[PDB]
């Protein structure tokens, strides 16, 4: 059981929030690369923590991030002008820098110029993504290749979906191996247990766990092993396939609205291309979503749930496996209420991740480094997988590294 | 540097929000008298600070102003049928005449006649319905707005129903900035983008100076541009050589505004109603729905071509209004100006925001509402532009409306 | 100068217009191996030389092509139901397989010889490089079938955009051999660089100059022809020469120079008189070639958003192909997105059929005016008893191959001897 | 096998086609009465023969049917003021009434001999069983109204599902006449037998033909069939085999070469008979979901009839809803007038070849100067209906004495 108080706790993120200020503590994806384009190019809006932020590429080509509302009278720049070095508000020709000085002001004059700086976040770009450290200037650490981009010569296809629902049920979704057998039955393997046993290993950036079903073959001494990891705050690294790894980050952009990207990375040669990737989401833009990267599935339209479909056979009658836990996730309401939940032992794994973080979150509220910060971070060398074992080897124990060749 | 409450207290009008009693003091624009049409013509839906409306104009061609909902069961009088001197309700069959007078009631036999229905007196002019609708036994008589003299001048309305809140839109009207980076690529006789800025306090609101350099001569001249500020809520707008410019907002509650946009002058040289619309890209059936509310807005970027930005044009969005709209927008339903960061350009505003507060609160512990009585503007006040010599004060300029 | 008769008799195929006859002499790319999805999968409609085909995949994941119509009383079984092993009607029980016998009727009494009696029009299939093709000559002229010249072997990766263009197919296929509208049309696509291939990134083909007028040759040949366009390039033009070798397969095939990475070819079927499906393929080594999606993302040929359910154009000359006149204005030469894109806007306001008769070309059309005799030639042949234009052992294969180079001006282009671009090759 | 020229003269009806003469000797059905409206009601717009038409009832409550363009000019006088008795045309005030009199020219001295001089194309009406009925053919060969053999007399239920079909009329009602196809295409919606196979009988009489399906019924199959017996009465109704509760009928009136106005009724007694609305939400032909305001369906070919073909795969046999819209899928696949040429037919087709040969004959006959098929004393009458039941082999059907499912 959890109260109406620790859902509150684990879950919102908006402004004061404390899972807020701690999941700030990292670096966090703000938008993908393709949506800024080239130098001088059409500035693109964002959110993350409840904060509108226009992300522009100047033409130094050097990526910014910044608080959505012009410093003057507060009009939005993201109709401005980008080019010659800078976003050039509409309004009264205000005209910052990446980095959020104020270079002109064409309506006055004194100094004002020097002296008014704008809220702006120092910028990364890695993974096909624009990342940002959105919390205390001088608590920014240097930037590590995260846990599913090893280094550059890696193909990370990137399938991106703003969902309108909380953060914290996207990601129990991604720690729940019960499911694939049940959902996506469909759609998704050595095995058909549909009742897997789950055991978890706690770490330092988050845990690990695995999901124990009886292989189709030699049950009697093997076990299949399929193992994710939960890197904290947002991140799920998903059980690999035959060529390519999956990934999972989430980012909060409020208390009711998450920015879901899922992503396929491996050798290139032996991973799917952006527009391949999506196809076989089904999350390809204008055909499956808006622009913004909206779904066009939702509650109207049942998600598209075709009913003879799923009378010839088909399981969920709902097509592109992510779509099927969209459907999902978001009929659990706005922000899913755990306190009427009803687990059991399938549900290991997301007890974890509750438990984990309402326990990193009060700490950090008190002023324990944020779980996954410092000495402690994930990086390439910890990796999901998937195997078929001896009963009589660890899991914890298994030497294995990220799919790649 | 403002508080929240000043926001608040400045901004908020319905119900019982001081600068709501303060504006009920002044006649109010409604709606336009396009809208009510003929005698027996069709009931309009209109709202002013918070409060719905019927307009409807009778079959003696009296136009009447009253709350939308039946005094029987509150049923909405817009669907009524109005004929052979009244609106009659369709549920009960009530019928009430433009003065609010309850003349039959089908459905039942001394009520009749002792029950009265909120109706406000009422005033056609330069193309609008003028309602009062502060206490009765307050309201002036109806003298002419300093952008209608009388009404053989040409007033040419754009009417739009911006979504957001009516100070930072009159906050648009006294900007003279503006327009030197806005109105970029649609905007006189200079290029000086940052004028030095002049405020002269009256009895009405202010006057007001920009002061550029000229294209040439700016040793001993200065071209400068002046606009008027009557309360609470009206700019009358530097005219050019042909017709002159004003703009009026009506509060229809906290977060939404009627935006009336005039050109004014001589029939001869001042453009048609649909000519205006269509410059300013305020046409209903293309710009704005039928209700006057933009097709523009934030989910579609107000249309704008960022081609077109790559190509010259500054703003992108076409029509210099809804270039104005986009800003006003954005800043969000009611614009914090807690977070605000003004500049030397913004005095205007600033006189605005302290003008009003003075006044709200005055009002508020019951001084006469400001412009009301003597201290009224009448047509000799006026917004004004030429290149007048450095060694002339502009508040000595003795300057009327453009007109022949 | 053409007459109207040689233009009909170039561009006719519907009926026993003798272009057609000659065209069903090869192969025919009927339709995508996409579209008729898993065995006992919906039957998809399809149109060449002006007949109308069901496509279907039955039951033991065989491909039939057949006439659309049922033999019986001619209602479409496209709506039918492909299962055990066949396609049947709605209307009446009749059961094709993708042969063409019919092996049920529902209705007719089976105390009869009416089963075995009935024939329905069928093709003999093939499945290759992404697509399902068909021979549509008469039955005993069916050449065992070969690898074209664009699919080499099945180890190589080949992405397809499909889009069918309301236009005859010739205008489409002139299109391919031009190498001098590149420079004016797709002015803002293939930008000109300091490079000597044309890598992308979806970022842009490169081009190492920027000469809009490059001089033509041609050599005739079994199949039907090579030419090179001689550029000169940025950095010593002095004694040297960029060539690109564009090949014309006959009838309708197109080998288009390739870039650094991958090959390009074009194929170009006549569904009637005014139609034409267009293919136009990435092909080459799996892991320099981009898959189907990126490709077709590109192009702006993506299904759903550029193509409808059926790969028709979304743009038209109502909506004048999404021009942006702005754009224009802005410096984008064409002002519409993805350049086969801008080449439809062209070769569709020509009209139906180019009425080839009120052309007034010049020494940029050298290899068009080529295309123009050979093929009025081989038809007129063919129709005379000479054995269609590149069948037998005179067919292309794929050694027969485009390429681009800078090469010293003393080297001929046809000495040349490249390879199709693999990744050494 | 038939030939073009025959196909030709089957189908063809606009303006000299021989068909067309023939057909305008029997009434026809114009319209839905639900159509025309109160007095004063709104013009409707129809078409038969391939000349369009304007319907109206005027203010004594009497319908007219006419030529559309106005005399005059030849605007539509579907635009046009229908008031006082008149129907107005909206250019020049010319005023026509049911009969086709100008009454007056609002713009004319119509004050001597040139108002009565103008008649205007009008024909004969009668309102009968929910239809605006006219004949169209040459005054004098008009026949007094007999009641048709699916609506006795006006204490019948009689519920009409319309559609316009963008095909000729031929292949539409050959699928009426054709038990074949209801045991493969209507698999899954349509009797005590499984058999699909069905030897046919049929006879001809003055009014068109009847005949017989027998299928083996499901049980004591030894000395008994089942009998399905439908009535072809030319040109183009179809009596079909009732049900339990109500009978069935199918007319079909030739737009033009290639449309036809579909009309399919349920009748009977009132309280075992559908109402209006029950009928088409069964059938799927309710204007304003399955059809637009012009009883055009919005099932087409573009959108291929809605087929939903995983509800085929899940084993529902067409995936097509609404039994009329499966046969409309077949008709309208096979084009605007079927080539017959390329007909490959069997044993089930039986019934259809009875109808191709009787109708060529028919028409080449009357053409040469012999009363049009069932007409005069050769008409049929409501004695004359479907019948369905279990009979032994050892009654002849033909002389079976069965009368229209009522109580
Ligand atoms: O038909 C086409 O789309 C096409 C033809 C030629 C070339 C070229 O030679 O670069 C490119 C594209
Ligand atoms: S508000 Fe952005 S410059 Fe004035
Ligand atoms: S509420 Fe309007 S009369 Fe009854
Ligand atoms: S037409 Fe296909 S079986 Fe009757
Ligand atoms: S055409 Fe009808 S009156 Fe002139
Ligand atoms: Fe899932
Ligand atoms: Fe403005
Ligand atoms: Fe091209
Ligand atoms: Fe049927």
């Amino acid at each position: 059981m959890m109260t109406h108080e620790e859902n509150e706790l684990l879950c919102r993120v908006e402004g004061d929030a404390p899972m807020g200020r701690l999941m700030r503590r990292h670096w966090t994806p703000i938008c993908l690369v393709e949506e800024v384009g080239e130098p001088d190019g059409t500035p693109v809006k964002a959110r993350a923590f409840g904060e509108d932020l226009v992300v522009f590429r100047d033409s130094e080509g050097r990526v910014g991030v910044m608080d959505e509302y012009c410093p003057h009278r507060r009009a939005s720049l993201v109709y401005g002008r980008n080019e010659e070095g800078g976003l050039r508000c509409l309004y009264h020709g205000w005209k910052m820098d990446v980095d959020g000085n104020v270079l002109e002001m064409a309506s006055e004059p004194s100094g004002m110029v020097d002296k008014v700086k704008h809220t702006a976040y120092p910028t990364q770009e890695w993974a096909g993504m624009v990342w940002a450290y959105m919390g205390p200037k001088e608590t920014m650490p240097e930037f590590l290749p995260p846990a599913w981009a090893p280094t550059a010569d890696t193909r990370v296809s990137i399938a991106k979906v703003l969902l309108p629902c909380n953060w914290a049920q996207i990601l129990e979704g991604a720690i729940d191996s019960a499911h694939s057998s049940s959902l996506h039955s469909s759609d998704m393997r050595p095995s058909t247990d549909k009742a897997p046993r789950m055991q978890v290993q706690r770490t330092g950036y988050g845990f690990r766990y695995a999901a124990l079903r009886r292989p189709l073959s030699n049950a009697a001494e093997n076990d299949y092993v399929r193992s994710t990891v939960f890197v904290a705050p947002a991140t799920a690294l998903i059980p690999p396939n035959n060529l390519y790894n999956v990934a999972n980050i989430n980012v909060p952009m409020d208390d009711t609205n998450t920015a879901f990207y899922f992503i396929a990375w491996g050798h290139p040669s032996q991973t799917p291309e952006t527009e391949t990737w999506r196809k076989f989401l089904r999350q390809t833009v204008g055909v499956d979503l808006d622009q913004n990267y909206r779904p066009l599935r939702n509650e109207a339209n049942k998600f598209w749930q075709d009913r003879n479909a799923m009378k010839a056979g088909n399981f969920t009658g709902i097509t592109g496996f992510p779509n099927q836990d969209v459907a999902m996730w978001l009929t659990m309401g706005p922000i899913a209420d755990r306190t009427h939940d009803r687990l059991g032992a399938s549900d290991l794994a997301i007890v974890e991740f509750r438990k984990q973080m309402l326990d990193a979150v009060k700490a950090f509220e008190q002023g324990a480094p944020a779980i996954g910060t410092g000495v402690e971070a994930a990086t390439p060398t910890v990796c999901s997988f998937q195997a078929i074992v001896p009963k009589t080897t660890d899991w914890r124990t298994y030497d294995a590294h990220y799919v790649w060749l």
